[PDB]
Parts: structure tokens; sequence; C-alpha cells
């Protein structure tokens, strides 16, 4: 019960901001993600034992790919620790227990592949779930680890608490299909405009924790320019592997992913930065207001994409 987690001073005061990166050693990321549940939800919120035991077995489904890993789930749920904490009276006791819960366990089981890659292969998650393939499985994943015998941290939940929090996940973790997020954030951003947007209409509160799952998962883009940068090269190693995978059903892959146009990277960068990130930290900066350094970490990581292409680096 009086058992704190504390962090060196750096990590301390460095884990409140947004472009936070939880560092190099595995071994504190438990830790680091016990600490943020402490701080964004209470020392009770969970069986410190239960917890502990749920992590541990969250990390042992992660699988060891260059961008969706463990480091992955700490550093998306870190992001929704941010925008929680610097949104404190807009969000339920429920909804902040869930949001770093569905973060963390948001690519459970990921193998590096995308949805359309399981649909060409026919792989058997592709006629489990004809949309959403992975992201069904990452859910599918999490309510599997709570239900592992001393691993439901959810217990001490009345039952329609405990239904409304695994409905808050579901959501979450579907949301983060990508292919969900441009007609979420079109509708949001139709909302926010005709000042239609209402956040005590469940529907419209759906849709806001969608985008910030969206933010909170694209969060790489808002680190400083030598992380991005880094993190890059990590999610275009599985984008290459899955070409050469394309390549091996016999199917060109799209440029994203064919290694022989590495050349064409920086501006596929702009295109995505443009068509997704800073339009998904806008409409989110316009919902929320405290988490517009979100929006301003994007910019300035455009910014440096154009200043590769102009050969200044
Ligand atoms: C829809 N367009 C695209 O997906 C797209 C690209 N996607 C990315 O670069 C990228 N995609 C994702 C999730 C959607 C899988 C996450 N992070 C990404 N980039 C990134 C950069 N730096 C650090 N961390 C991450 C690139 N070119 N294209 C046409
Ligand atoms: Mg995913
Ligand atoms: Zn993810």
């Amino acid at each position: 019960g009086l058992m704190q987690f504390t962090l060196p001073v750096r990590l301390c005061k460095e884990i409140e901001l947004f472009h936070f990166d939880i560092g190099p050693f595995e071994n504190m990321w438990p830790g680091i993600f016990v600490y943020m549940v402490h701080r964004s939800c209470g020392t009770s919120c969970f069986e410190l034992e239960k917890l502990c035991r749920f992590i541990m077995s969250v990390k042992k489904n992660y699988r060891r790919v260059p961008y969706h890993n463990w480091k992955h789930a700490v550093t998306v749920a870190h992001c929704m620790y941010a925008i929680l904490q610097n949104n404190h009276t807009l969000f339920t006791d429920l909804e902040r227990k869930g949001l770093l819960i569905a973060c963390l366990c948001h690519d459970l089981d990921h193998r590096g592949f995308s949805n359309s890659y399981l649909q060409k292969f026919d792989h058997p998650l592709a006629a489990l779930y004809s949309t959403s393939t992975m992201e069904q499985h990452h859910f599918s994943q999490t309510v599997s680890i709570l239900q592992l015998e001393g691993h439901n941290i959810f217990s001490t939940l009345s039952s329609s608490e405990y239904e409304q929090v695994l409905e808050i996940i579901r959501k979450a973790i579907i949301a983060t299909d990508l292919a969900l997020y441009f007609g979420n954030r079109k509708q949001l951003e139709e909302m926010y405009q005709t000042g239609s947007l209402n956040l005590n209409n469940q529907s419209h509160r759906d849709r806001v924790i969608g985008l910030m799952m969206t933010a909170c998962d694209l969060c790489s883009v808002t680190k400083l320019w030598p992380v991005t940068k880094l993190t890059a090269n990590d999610i275009y190693a599985e984008f290459w592997a899955e070409g050469d995978e394309m390549k091996k059903l016999g199917i060109q892959p799209i440029p994203m992913m064919d290694r022989d146009k590495k050349d064409e990277v920086p501006q596929g960068q702009l295109g995505f930065y443009n068509a997704v990130a800073i339009p998904c930290y806008t409409t989110l900066t316009q919902i929320l207001p405290p988490t517009e350094p979100l929006l301003k970490a994007c910019r300035d990581n455009l910014s440096q994409w154009e200043k590769v292409i102009r050969g200044e680096e």
C-alpha cells in the first residue's frame, strides 16, 4: 500500500514531458509503467502483485521485431500518460485505468506485418477477422492475459465497471487501426468546426479517445530529432521485410516497403507527416489544447526531413 515507485531525478522530471524517451535499459520499463499508473490513476487502482504479473505476461507476448515490440508498447503508454496528466479533469477514473492498459496491450503478438500482408498471405487471422485483423487479435490476446490466474487487475471493479473498462480497451485498441483514423479525424474535424463536439456524448468521447490512441501510437514522430530518425530506421526495417515477403508472393510491394527505393524515404516521410501525423496532432490540439507540444515537436521533425531532402543532412 505505502510502496511507491520512484525514478532517478532526471527521469522523475523528464517523464512528465511529451518527448520523453524511456531509454535503452529494458529492465526499467515495467517500473516506468507502474510509476505512470500510480501518478495517473492512484496507488490503489491495481493490486501491485497482480499488476506486476500482468505487465510481465504482456512483455512475454510482445515479439523481438524491430519496431512493433515491448519498447513501442511502453512508449505509447507514456504518451497516453502525458495526455492524461495534462488534461487532469477531462477523464473518468475508469478511462485513466483502461487507456494506460489499452496502450500497453495495443500491439500484443505483432509479427511486424500489416493487415494487407496477412490478407495477401491468406493468414488464418485474416479469415477470423476480415477488418482490423491484427487489432482484433491484439484485443483477443489482452482478454486472454487478463484471464490467466492471478492476472485479473480489474477484479476489484463492480460487474458493470468491468464491462465498461473492457469496452474502453476494445474501442481504444481497434482505433489503433490507421485505416479507421482517416474517417475518425474527418468526423472530429467537422464536429469541432460546426461546434457540435460534446464530450458528454459517449459516441463523441469514443471518437476523441480514438484520436488520442492514434496520437499515442504515432508518438515516435513527436520525439527529439535523434530519437525520431533512429526509430524511423526500426519501422523501415519492418516495412522492407514485409516488401521482401510481398516479392516472395510474386507481388511488387508499395514503394514504402521496397528496400530498393530507400532514396524515396525522405519524400515518403513528408507525405506521412502531411497526410497522417500533422493532421492527427492538429485535431488533437484543437480538442485538447494542452497536447500542443506533440504538434510542435511533429512540425519540428517535418522541418528536419525537409532539411534532409535539401541535402543539409
Ligand atoms: C499511410 N501512410 C503510411 O503508413 C506511410 C508511412 N508510415 C510511416 O512512416 C509510419 N507508419 C506508422 C504506422 C502506420 C504503420 C508508424 N510510424 C511511421 N513512421 C515513423 C517515423 N519515425 C518514427 N517512428 C515512426 C511512410 N510512408 N507511408 C506511405
Ligand atoms: Mg498496431
Ligand atoms: Zn502500435
